[PDB]
């Protein structure tokens, strides 16, 4: 589809077995998402915006789902304010920016 | 143009006469900027990010070209860690997310 900027691009997204509200962010590098307990491995992560730093969890080789298209990368998860949606996966669904 | 998300879509822009780097930022509420002088009366304004908020200085009705196509709305100058263009000059640019 085509998503206008009028408002935030908010779509739902699948991951972990739950559905949730993320923003498809072209200024995010990498996906991050709020506290959820995932199961696996993880890193820990340090990541920065305006404001400064927060502190993720760094998880490799999660299968995300956007607007119905597949995807599969590294997601991080932390007290971010906002779900995120970022290029890494972005890519993967073939999103583009448009003018 | 179409511009993929393999990289950071940064692009060049003009703002009082002189010439930046940009990066285009769906994830961006506002425009905000790194340090720099700009004309005209301004007012202090907070914004918040995704490691906490930050003091800006708001420039209202203020002209910016980005890549080529002419923009006029609020500029946000502050301590942000990269210069980035925001939906409320994304949407003045005809600027879309699709995939
Ligand atoms: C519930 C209350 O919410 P809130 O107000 C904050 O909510 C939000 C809403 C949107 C965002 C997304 C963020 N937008 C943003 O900052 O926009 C601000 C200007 O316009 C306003 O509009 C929204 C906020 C204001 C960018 O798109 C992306 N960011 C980097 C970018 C920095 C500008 C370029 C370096 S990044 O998130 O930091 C990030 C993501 C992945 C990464 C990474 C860094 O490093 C590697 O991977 C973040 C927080 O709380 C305040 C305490």
């Amino acid at each position: 589809p085509q998503i206008t900027l009028w408002k935030r691009p908010l779509v739902t997204i699948k991951i972990g077995g739950q559905l949730k509200e993320a923003l498809l962010d072209t200024g995010a590098d990498d996906t991050v998402l709020e506290e959820m307990n995932l199961p696996g491995r993880w890193k820990p992560k340090m990541i920065g915006g305006i404001g400064g730093f927060i502190k993720v969890r760094q998880y490799d080789q999660i299968l995300i789902e956007i607007c119905g298209h597949k995807a599969i990368g590294t997601v991080l998860v932390g007290p971010t304010p906002v779900n995120v949606i970022g290029r890494n996966l972005l890519t993967q669904i073939g999103c583009t920016l448009n003018f």
